């Protein structure tokens, strides 16, 4: 729509899953459309999408190098 973006949500010790990352994201105030998770990286990173950069910039300032129930995630723009 007004936008289309994709972000990475990742760090190193955590093979996170879509259920896990949406759980945290709702904790944190994200929602998004969806995320590319479970497939491969070091083992398991997510990569979210939304039609409006509000949600992108949010996580880039809400989830960037945050501790995730005892793991951590670093998050960033990945198609922009």
């Amino acid at each position: 729509p007004a936008k289309r973006y994709r972000i990475t949500m990742k760090n190193l010790p955590e093979g996170c899953s879509w259920q896990d990352l949406k759980d945290l994201a709702r904790e944190n105030s994200l929602e998004t459309t969806f995320s590319s998770v479970n497939t491969r990286d070091f083992d398991g990173t997510g990569a979210l999408e939304f039609p409006s950069e509000e949600i992108l910039v949010e996580a880039l300032e809400r989830l960037n190098n945050i501790e995730f129930r005892g793991s951590v995630i670093t998050v960033e723009r990945d198609d922009n």
